[PDB]
């Protein structure tokens, strides 16, 4: 869909078969969501933001489903301040900005 | 225009008359431009993300082209990494999420 910038751009995602809310960031590189327990392999990686460094677990190839569009790839997990789908996962739904 | 996700969306823009490279930011709720003179009365507020809060001044009516397109509203300068386009200023381009 078109989606505007009045409001955040937030929708649902399913992740682990677990619903949540996630913002659709073209300002993050990756795909940050709040701590969770999530079926996979992990390593421990640090990530930075406007106010500085949080440490994160760095899942790869994880099925998730944004707004109901499928993609299978790298998420983060971590104490981050709102769950953001980042550039990662945006390109592989086919997500682009338009002015 | 149409900008893909598979690099940051950096886009030029001109703010106190000056020219700098900023980062099209759907998940900023506000604009936050790195240390610059402008000139004028400004608020100090405090703003922040992953790895926390920073100081910033708060200018209001600052007249900013993004890309070549002309709006006017908040902008925040401080200590940030990047510049950052929020959506105050991306809803002024008629900045949408396409998918
Ligand atoms: C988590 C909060 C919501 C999303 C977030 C995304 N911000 C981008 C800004 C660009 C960097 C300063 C970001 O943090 N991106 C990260 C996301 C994490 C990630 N891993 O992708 C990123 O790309 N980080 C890169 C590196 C970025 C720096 N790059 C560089 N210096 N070359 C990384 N770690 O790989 N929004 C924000 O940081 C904005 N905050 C907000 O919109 C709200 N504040 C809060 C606390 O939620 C609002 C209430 O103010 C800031 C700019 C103030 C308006």
């Amino acid at each position: 869909p078109q989606i505007t910038l009045w409001k955040r751009p937030l929708v649902t995602i399913k992740i682990g078969g677990q619903l949540k809310e996630a913002l659709l960031d073209t300002g993050a590189d990756d795909t940050v969501i709040e701590e969770m327990s999530l079926p996979g392999r992990w390593k421990p990686i640090m990530i930075g933001g406007i106010g500085g460094f949080i440490k994160v677990r760095q899942y790869d190839q994880i099925i998730i489903e944004i707004a109901g569009h499928k993609a299978i790839g790298t998420v983060l997990v971590g104490p981050t301040p709102v769950n953001i789908i980042g550039r990662n996962l945006l390109t592989q739904i086919g997500a682009t900005l338009n002015f």
